[PDB]
RNA sequence: GAUGAGACGCGUUUUAGAGCUAGAAAUAGCAAGUUAAAAUAAGGCUAGUCCGUUAUCAACUUGAAAAAGUGGCACCGAGUCGGUGCUU
DNA sequence: TTGTACTGTAGC
DNA sequence: TACAGTACAA
């Protein structure tokens, strides 16, 4: 009657088992539908559900964000063309059309093949006069004569399309662009972060060293030689190496137990820093971001090398000089190679495949690969000294479009565009009428707090309009309601407190959150108040020596004090307090308790917004308290991220008996100390009661709102479905208790507790019909290790179901609390039939791989556009199949035409999924199938199970790919032998337990020679990999004499042959066995298709040999 | 630890940037190369400077969908479950 | 002309 | 890890 269900949730597996009060798994004759001969199969109430991991939305957001950027960039180009078209029509009728159809082959091109002028003579004249776009840009800046309108459009479109970054706010000035200024800023925060043993850099010249044209290591060494107190391996040298773009090791300087490294690579814009500051703390992030902006200063000064003259547009002239040096150095390299090393001349300049100059230009070889290829060549070749330093300084034969251009601010392109429009203002009146329009097209950026400019049809937009019309950059300021949109951004961006999920979290930099983390570290209150007022409110970093010298000896008059709470220095700090004291300089204003809301609203404003306008509006309310220079400075300050506690928790809720908040208890608790975890946990405090009341609020309400990765949510939803089907199996009877694995544990317990215990009374608040019991994995693992019921991951996926049954057994034994019970548990662990089910899931994602392949005559290339034939324009490859579809039809075959019936699978890809589901019959008719029988169309997702002769099971991975779907049910004594054979000298138990394991593995060593026969039999029956079987048998026979460790580890990798899933390449001692791929789905046309439920206890078997 | 907004720079793809000479040639020698346009998931309609890779998904019967419903028990054994006995 | 075998490919 | 490209058996 009464029964228990034990569960085991993982990221990719949910194992389940049903036990009785005698710790036995029941077995029932489950009915099976379908046209097969079998009507009922005996199945056991134990199994596991296997599924592909749940994915974070992050990659989908990266794609979504880029998808908007390309759209808005095309819209910018369209705005510029909209401005230009009316005047351009009387100059060239089909210029924009030619620029649109420039991608097309000449046969598909309606107009002339030359995009700019449409005549070959003028195009050749253009390319001779301006070999790059920057020559045209520099001329248009530096010429007063009337220029052609189309070249002006080309220059402005090149600057509007590729407009550079917005990281620097305001106009360009040396205070944030000249390398010396931000170098002094870097050493300023370097001194502020420690203030013990600082570095002082006053007489040094940064622009002489960092902007010098020299190799990077030599520049670093010279800068280190300018500072005798620091070295290259020092933390300052580490920071300067980051500024130079090297790969320094911060873990060495901060004594981390694991390697931590950073570099500002071409598409990792300091985002790797999370793994470092998760360990070393967030105090150093201001050091690293200043290093990043100093790096941007160094690159900007490097590529603006012509800024030594004010005579022209700096970036265009600098690219011109780079082109000139590239040409003059290239002809020298060609002569130097041809004169003295005629061999490999063709390899460098003609081959275009071996990373030469031809591979640098016409091939996919980067700058550093090209340098690495030719560096041995230049070491061998003579006369290369003046040219090799260009490799050592990364200046040799550089292109104009490179990864370093990400450091270019938008102000440079803005200045060049302004210079062009001011130079051509009188010649074209519509430039005078639309100078501000084009400058606004270049300089407009959608704010943080606005989001997508939608009209209700977006999941993501909170943007609120004040009018119903099209939004352009010119009329943006009078259409969006900024107050409503910014307010709506706050309502979304506030996180909620994990203790009280109704309540808004504080800013991380919030002053009360600083006081919290300080006082929580000291309690691990007159003395507390004196220490905080004397040191913490005076200095950023306080050590134990400062406490014993400046407080205990000075105030308490204690000569010798021993402190054990804190080792060296306090991790917490009042940094926001000292920051405010630096900016406002009216210290007593923060002493007034009334102003706390004003201060925390200010730091809330800076933690919300990044743009100047809304920040200016929100703090402008406080202008009657203070004014002028303090706003003028604090408008540049910003903060990032959020605390754990709500403002509603920390000082908001008051204990119902003591009349004190959490921070009130932290400040004073009488003659003894108490910490935050205890303040929540102590039953003497009503915080325990109030949190356990207020923490609780459909299944999706709990799953969507709770904190966790989509990977662990998937196991929770599947574990609820498994519970529902197991209740359905047992006559709708509920379990006596449900056992769960292991802070997510209390949310999983709430979901199952609330789905089972739906009844309540007037006096009983909750009737515990079912007791959801939570256990820790340490207990089950210790039970497994102590009593010889060992497990491995490599033999089979039966360990999930065995883990679930052990969870059930230990949980029931614990709530109720060595003979027949041990025999029962050993019989169940050696019990062969376990309902392993791989979840059949329609594949979703990108419908193909992202790499665009060149043109070819194959029909397998996917068209990148509707009118772009992939035989001519290239296209994508490797499409992803959402699901396969079993079709029977007639196919037109042969020159002498007849209609032959065929049955075959066809893969419906993701892009053809919707077109298939609108009309399957016409979609199949378009593929050549005619007389298609509609009712026999069977949808076959990924992991569809088929059964063939001798119990051979195959899982469908695609339309033309199968997978191994059988489990090797090796007996429990052999898995015990295998586990004890491995880990031979690392049990870390008693020596006697060690030796009773060793004689067990030794004197049954013929078990190994029997398990290899087990592998051979199982593989010959269901795997059909005979060549690999002979290979592994020969390798096992000729490595028989190698001892227990290596042999019984390589035989653990040997089960990769018999493991269900894709065939993977395992390895023996030395030999590596290539996988045997099942690239033929012809055999499952006459197999038995298996429709397994979530538990797999209910099946619907269709015999496909009776169809067609 | 979840989620979201705004931006940059590469990369790839086709085309434009007239290749020259010896050549019956399959080709050989030389010259040249750095840039730009267009696309960046096919596309969708409420046509927005929006949306399109996350989450959900065994089979059957109802239901536009949502959603609901659909499958006997005990014992003896074990090569992916078998056999025996009651029951409608 | 249709199936198999082996090796290579895949955005940041 | 499923698909692509080249290379053979009929």
């Amino acid at each position: 009657k009464k029964y228990s269900i034990g569960l085991d949730i993982g990221t990719n597996s949910v194992g389940w088992a049903v036990i009785t009060d005698e710790y036995k798994v029941p077995s029932k004759k489950f009915k099976v539908l379908g046209n097969t001969d079998r009507h009922s199969i005996k199945k056991n109430l134990i199994g596991a559900l296997l599924f592909d991991s749940g994915e974070t939305a992050e990659r989908t957001r990266l794609k979504r964000t880029a998808r908007r950027r390309y759209t808005r960039r095309k819209n910018r180009i369209c705005y510029l063309q909209e401005i230009f078209s009316n005047e351009m029509a009387k100059v060239d009728d089909s210029f924009f059309h030619r620029l649109e159809e420039s991608f097309l082959v000449e046969e598909d091109k309606k107009h002339e093949r030359h995009p700019i002028f449409g005549n070959i003579v003028d195009e050749v004249a253009y390319h001779e006069k301006y070999p790059t776009i920057y020559h045209l840009r520099k001329k248009l800046v530096d010429s007063t004569d009337k220029a052609d309108l189309r070249l002006i459009y080309l220059a402005l479109a090149h600057m509007i399309k590729f407009r550079g970054h917005f990281l620097i706010e305001g106009d360009l000035n040396p205070d944030n662009s000249d390398v010396d200024k931000l170098f002094i800023q870097l050493v300023q925060t370097y001194n502020q972060l420690f203030e013990e043993n600082p570095i002082n850099a006053s007489g040094v010249d940064a622009k002489a060293i960092l902007s010098a044209r020299l190799s990077k290591s030599r520049r670093l060494e010279n800068l280190i030689a300018q500072l005798p107190g620091e070295k290259k391996n020092g933390l300052f040298g580490n920071l300067i190496a980051l500024s130079l773009g090297l790969t320094p090791n911060f873990k060495s300087n901060f004594d981390l137990a694991e390697d931590a490294k950073l570099q500002l690579s071409k598409d990792t814009y300091d985002d790797d820093l999370d793994n470092l500051l998760a360990q070393i703390g967030d105090q150093y992030a201001d050091l690293f971001l200043a290093a990043k902006n100093l790096s941007d200063a160094i690159l900007l000064s490097d590529i603006l090398r012509v800024n030594t003259e004010i005579t022209k547009a700096p970036l265009s002239a600098s690219m011109i000089k780079r082109y000139d040096e590239h040409h003059q150095d290239l002809t020298l390299l060609k002569a130097l190679v041809r004169q003295q090393l005629p061999e490999k001349y063709k390899e460098i300049f003609f081959d275009q495949s071996k990373n030469g100059y031809a591979g640098y230009i016409d091939g996919g070889a980067s700058q550093e690969e090209f340098y690495k290829f030719i560096k041995p060549i230049l070491e061998k070749m003579d006369g290369t000294e003046e040219l090799l330093v260009k490799l050592n300084r990364e200046d040799l034969l550089r292109k104009q479009r490179t990864f370093d251009n990400g450091s270019i601010p938008h102000q440079i392109h803005l200045g060049e565009l302004h210079a062009i429009l001011r130079r051509q203002e009188d010649f074209y009146p519509f430039l005078k009428d639309n100078r501000e329009k084009i400058e606004k097209i270049l300089t407009f950026r959608i704010p943080y707090y606005v989001g997508p400019l939608a009209r209700g049809n977006s999941r993501f937009a909170w943007m609120t309009r004040k009018s119903e019309e099209t939004i352009t950059p010119w009329n943006f300021e009078e259409v969006v309601d900024k107050g409503a949109s910014a307010q709506s951004f706050i309502e979304r961006m506030t996180n909620f407190d994990k203790n009280l999920p109704n309540e808004k979290v504080l800013p991380k930099h919030s002053l009360l959150y600083e006081y919290f983390t300080v006082y929580n570290e000291l309690t691990k209150g007159e003395q507390k108040k004196a220490i905080v007022d004397l040191l913490f409110k005076t200095n950023r970093k306080v050590t134990v020596k400062q406490l014993k010298e400046d407080y205990f000896k000075k105030i308490e008059c204690f000569d010798s004090v021993e402190i054990s709470g804190v080792e060296d220095r306090f991790n917490a700090s009042l940094g926001t307090y000292h920051d405010l004291l630096k900016i406002i300089k009216d210290k007593d204003f923060l002493d007034n308790e009334e102003n706390e809301d004003i201060l925390e609203d200010i730091v809330l404003t800076l933690t919300l917004f990044e743009d100047r306008e809304m920040i200016e509006e929100r703090l402008k309310t406080y202008a009657h308290l203070f004014d002028d220079k303090v706003m003028k400075q604090l408008k540049r300050r910003r903060y990032t991220g959020w605390g754990r506690l709500s403002r509603k928790l920390i000082n908001g809720i008051r204990d119902k008996q003591s009349g004190k908040t959490i921070l009130d208890f932290l400040k004073s608790d009488g003659f003894a100390n108490r910490n935050f975890m205890q303040l929540i946990h102590d039953d003497s405090l009503t915080f325990k009661e109030d949190i356990q009341k207020a923490q609780v609020s459909s299944l999706h309400e709990h799953i969507a709102n709770l904190a966790g990765s989509p990977a662990i949510k998937k196991g929770i939803l599947q574990t609820v479905k498994v519970v529902d089907e197991l209740v359905k199996v047992m006559g709708r009877h509920k379990p006596e208790n449900i056992v769960i694995e292991m802070q997510i544990t209390k949310h999983v317990a709430q979901i199952l507790d609330s789905r089972m215990n739906t009844k309540y009374d007037e006096n009983d608040k909750l009737i515990r019909e079912v007791k959801v019991i939570t256990l820790k994995s340490k207990l089950v693992s210790d039970f497994r290790k102590d009593f010889q019921f060992y497990k491995v991951r490599e033999i089979n996926n039966y360990h999930h179901a065995h883990d679930a049954y052990l969870n059930a057994v230990v949980g029931t034994a614990l709530i109720k609390k060595k003979g027949r019970d041990f025999a029962t548990v050993r019989k169940v662990l050696s019990m062969p039939q376990v309902n392993i089910v791989k979840k059949t899931e329609v594949q979703t994602g990108g419908f193909s791989k992202e790499s665009i392949r060149p043109k070819r005559n194959s029909d397998k290339l996917i068209a990148r556009k509707k009118d772009w034939d992939p035989k001519k324009y290239g296209g994508f490859l490797w499409p992803t199949v959402a699901y396969s579809v079993l079709v029977v039809a007639k196919v037109e075959k042969g020159k002498s035409k007849k209609l032959k019936s065929v049955k075959e699978l066809l893969g419906i890809t993701i892009m053809e999924r919707s077109s298939f589901e609108k009309n399957p019959i016409d979609f199949l008719e378009a593929k050549g199938y005619k007389e298609v029988k509609k009712d026999l169309i069977i949808k076959l997702p990924k992991y569809s199970l088929f059964e063939l002769e001798n119990g051979r099971k195959r899982m469908l991975a695609s339309a033309k790919q199968l997978q191994k779907g059988n489990e090797l049910a090796l007996p429990s004594k052999y898995v015990n032998f295998l586990y004890l054979a491995s880990h031979y000298e690392k049990l870390k138990g008693s020596p006697e337990d060690n030796e009773q394991k060793q004689l067990f593995v030794e004197q049954h060593k013929h078990y190994l020679d029997e398990i290899i026969e087990q592998i051979s039999e199982f593989s010959k029956r269901v795997i059909l990999a005979d060549a690999n079987l002979d290979k592994v048998l020969s390798a096992y026979n000729k490595h028989r004499d190698k001892p227990i460790r290596e042999q019984a580890e390589n035989i653990i990798h040997l089960f990769t042959l018999t493991r269900l899933g894709a065939p993977r390449a395992f390895k023996y001692f030395d030999t590596t066995i290539d996988p045997k791929q099942y690239r033929s789905t012809k055999e499952v046309l006459d197999a038995t298709l298996i429709h397994q439920s979530i538990t797999g206890l209910y099946e619907t078997r269709i015999d496909l040999s009776q169809l067609g």
